[PDB]
Formats: C-alpha cells, sequence, structure tokens
C-alpha cells in the first residue's frame, strides 16, 4: 500500500523538448535544431522552436509541480546553452539561467534531478563527426566539469545520459532522430563513445564537485519474452535482450560488451581496448530506469538486425503509440536487483501518450492515463516487497511537449499543452497523480 516516507515523487521533462528560445542567450545550434528544420523529418511539420516555451516560463511549470504536490522535478541542461561550439568558450548567460532555475525549484521545496544530456548535441561536434569520434567524449566530460562547478553546490543527483541506446541506434543507424544517419557500424561506434563520454564526465564531476555528488546514468530497458520456447524463438528473445539492454548493463557493470553480441555483429563491432572498458565502469551512486514497453519476440531471419520482430497482443491495451504491459515493470526491476549491481534504482521515465482533447466543462478526461499510472505503481509495490531498492518515481512528462519525430502531435503530459497559447491545464490522471501523493 504505502511507498517510504521519503520517497521521490516527480515528473521529468527535457531542454529541447520543452524550453523554445532557440537563438536567445547565445545559444548555439543542435543536431535537433538542424533536423527538425529539414523538410520531411517531423511527422507534423513543427520544431522545438517554441515547444513550451518554458525558457520563459518556468515559473508556470514550478506552479504546477506545486499544485501536484510533487517533491522533485528531472530536467536537461541543453549543452547549446552551455557550450554554444561544443567545444570552446562557455556561455556564461546560459549557465546563469539554469542557476537562477535552481534556485527558483529549491525555493518551491523542489529536489533538482538534473540530466546533462538528452539528446541535444551541439551542431559543431556532429559537423565532425558527432558521437562518431572519441574527441566528443572527451570534451562532453569537460561539458559536464563546467555544470558542476557551478551548479553541484545545489544539486546533488546528477545523470549523464539520457538513453544512449537510442542516441545511439535511432540516431545514427535506423535514422529516425538526429543526426539521421543510417549505418550500423557508426551506430555502434556511437554506443561506444557515448559509454565512454558517461566514464570520463563521472570522473571529471567527482573532481569537480564542491560537495559530494550522487551521480547516474538513465537507460531504457525493455524486458524481452520468447513467443514460444523453439530455440528459434529463444534465440531472438536474447539477441533481442542484447541489442537494447546488455549491451549498455554488462559494460557499465564491469562485464565488457556481452560476447554474443559482439560474435553477432562481427567486424561492425567497435574497437574497445580495455582502458576504455574500464573507464565505462565508472562507479555510479543509482541507476535510471527508463520504462515503456515489453517485446514478445519472435524469429525473424529475413529481417534486419537484430532478426527478431514483435508479437503484437491485441488483447493488451494500447495507448496512442505503445503497447500496455505494466508486469514487465516487476520484471525488469527485479532482474536488475538480482544480476546487476546498481542501486539505489529510480524509475527516471514512466508515462504515456493519448489523444487529449479538452472536454466541455474544461477537463481532459484521460481515463487511460489514470489507469497507467495505478498499474505501474502498483507493480512497484511489488517490487519493493521483494527488496528491490527503489528510492523514486518520475512520471514522464510534466506537460505535453515537443516528441522528437512526432512533433507536437503526440501528447504525453500529465498536464495539458496549448502550443497556441501555450496554456498548461492539469489533465484528471494529474490530479489522480496529486491525491495518490498526498495519500502517501
Ligand atoms: C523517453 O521517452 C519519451 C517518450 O517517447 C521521450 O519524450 C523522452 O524524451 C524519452 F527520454
Amino acid at each position: 500500500e504505502r511507498f517510504p516516507a521519503d520517497f521521490v515523487w516527480g515528473a521529468a521533462t527535457a531542454a529541447y523538448q520543452i524550453e523554445g528560445a532557440v537563438r536567445e542567450d547565445g545559444r548555439g545550434v543542435s543536431i535537433w535544431d538542424t533536423f527538425s528544420h529539414t523538410p520531411g523529418k517531423i511527422a507534423d511539420g513543427t520544431t522545438g522552436d517554441v515547444a513550451c516555451d518554458s525558457y520563459h516560463r518556468y515559473g508556470e511549470d514550478i506552479g504546477l509541480l506545486n499544485a501536484l504536490g510533487m517533491n522533485a522535478y528531472r530536467f536537461s541542461i541543453a549543452w547549446p546553452r552551455i557550450v554554444p561550439l561544443g567545444a570552446g568558450p562557455i556561455n556564461q548567460a546560459g549557465l546563469d539561467h539554469y542557476s537562477r532555475m535552481v534556485d527558483a525549484l529549491l525555493g518551491a521545496g523542489l529536489q533538482p534531478f538534473v540530466t546533462l544530456y538528452h539528446w541535444d548535441l551541439p551542431q559543431p561536434l556532429e559537423d565532425r563527426l558527432g558521437w562518431g569520434s572519441r574527441a566528443t567524449a572527451t570534451v562532453f566530460a569537460e561539458y559536464a566539469d563546467i555544470v558542476v562547478r557551478q551548479l553541484g553546490d545545489r544539486v546533488t543527483h546528477w545523470a549523464t545520459l539520457n538513453e544512449p541506446w537510442c542516441s545511439a541506434m535511432l540516431g545514427y543507424y535506423l535514422g529516425v532522430h538526429a543526426p539521421g544517419h543510417t549505418d550500423l557500424k557508426r551506430g555502434l561506434e556511437a554506443s561506444h563513445n557515448l559509454l565512454l563520454g558517461h566514464g570520463l564526465a563521472v570522473q571529471a564531476m567527482r573532481a569537480a564537485a564542491p560537495q559530494p555528488l550522487q551521480i547516474g546514468i538513465v537507460l531504457n530497458l525493455t524486458p524481452t519474452y520468447p513467443a514460444s520456447d523453439s530455440p528459434e524463438d529463444v534465440a531472438a528473445a536474447r539477441r533481442f535482450d542484447g541489442f537494447v539492454n546488455r549491451w549498455f548493463l554488462d559494460p557499465l557493470a564491469g562485464r565488457g560488451y556481452p560476447q554474443d553480441m559482439l560474435d553477432y555483429y562481427g567486424a561492425a563491432a567497435p574497437q574497445a581496448n580495455p582502458e576504455d572498458l574500464t573507464q565505462i565502469a565508472a562507479p555510479l551512486d543509482w541507476l535510471g530506469v527508463n520504462y515503456y514497453e515489453r517485446m514478445r519476440a519472435v524469429d525473424a531471419p529475413d529481417a534486419s538486425l537484430p532478426q527478431a520482430q514483435r508479437l503484437d497482443d491485441p488483447d493488451l491495451p494500447h495507448t496512442a503509440d505503445r503497447e500496455v504491459y505494466p508486469e514487465g515493470l516487476y520484471d525488469i526491476l527485479l532482474r536488475l536487483h538480482n544480476d546487476y549491481p546498481f542501486r539505489p534504482l529510480y524509475i527516471t521515465e514512466n508515462g504515456c501518450a493519448l489523444h487529449d482533447e479538452i472536454a466541455e466543462d474544461g477537463g481532459i478526461h484521460d481515463g487511460q492515463r489514470q489507469a497507467f499510472f495505478e498499474a505501474h505503481l502498483a507493480q512497484l509495490q511489488r517490487a519493493l516487497a521483494a527488496g528491490v531498492p527503489l528510492k523514486g518515481y518520475f512520471a514522464w512528462s510534466l506537460l505535453d511537449n515537443f516528441e522528437w519525430a512526432m512533433g507536437l502531435s503526440m501528447r504525453y503530459g500529465i498536464c495539458y499543452t496549448n502550443f497556441e497559447t501555450l496554456e498548461r491545464r492539469i489533465k484528471d490522471s494529474g490530479y489522480w497523480l496529486r491525491d495518490f501523493i498526498a495519500g502517501q
């Protein structure tokens, strides 16, 4: 029934998805500015140029967090505002903005949980191969140092990267996210340099920190289940599990890259000398789990890598874009608790998209999103009962925002955003979360 008294209850955003003000106060160009302004890349012709205008309206966002009774806010810092050239001088005006934001959050009793990298790589670094270059890992660590020196007197909880699998595989292999390349070797090289940048940044942040910090990384994880017990289907499930989950979990845990995936990738695998792997395994103080769906895998030898296709379950509920399987959150947390060394754990992203509209009465009656939260929170109680060291939960997202290649057309907020007027309104699910948290 009851969560621990000191549990962290928050909502989460990312800078490019909400901030707007893309040319203000010295901000440089990110890969997502370039990508969203490329014809045909965004489903609805929108960009993040304005988004929720949270660069100017973060006070309203704080008012929403307060109205919801949250005690934490997970947000990201835009590297293009801090080091507009990617590698080069700092932009003090960008640091001052986030310093004021942090003070406003603390004044409201909200603990900041800061993500350093949520996909907005400075374009000048992509012009020099982006995450395909080891140099980008080095300058990411320099950026991390700069930010912790100025904000680490007030922010204790930091994550280096959000979802490196997406940055590497969607951005460099499948081409659906910025920068939009379509080359497997590039994607795997990017995955290595992202992990190396994480490891270098952890060490840089600890040396620059004015006080002890709690440093983590945030991974999207997908529990995978074979469609049958045949050797082919079980092997497909293992391959998909390696492709998404173990490729990142194992090196972070000091276990190297998984050998079965190295064999499967062959010559496309990155060159990883042991010195890099030692750096990648820098000790972490927590791990963030982003959880949305499961994968029920069937062998697909004709399909592209990793030759495993999803077996849709038409009996399960579906949102605007995903299948709902709350029990997979329990499964993945138990697996992490039993099989990997990371603890404590936070749920850093959990939420769903729906075709939300404002009803005649003025509210947003998003019953499926309420049911989504209720079902996933029940699985967290089961995980806690099993001894999983869970310390907090962040709903994705505080407000409807720019959903990457889907644009403004895919609403994940617990608050509704009118993109024409920038008004925010709490959805029914947000009031349910408020009242549930108040009961705790
Ligand atoms: C986690 O997934 C959500 C929904 O696709 C994205 O909006 C976040 O940026 C990502 F971190």
